[PDB]
């Protein structure tokens, strides 16, 4: 039995395929290219 204590500063814009942070959306979204349509498989508890 853990506890959270697990995460420091998270921005506002984050990737939920992997998990990377962007200083803007823009570069987020370019990111997301390696995803998209690269064996996408959502998650489960969101
Ligand atoms: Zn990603």
């Amino acid at each position: 039995g853990s506890s959270g204590s697990s995460g420091t500063g998270e921005k506002p814009y984050k990737c939920n395929e992997c998990g990377k942070v962007f200083t803007q959306n823009s570069h987020l979204v370019r990111h997301r290219g390696i995803h998209t349509g690269e064996k996408p498989s959502g998650p489960s508890s969101g």
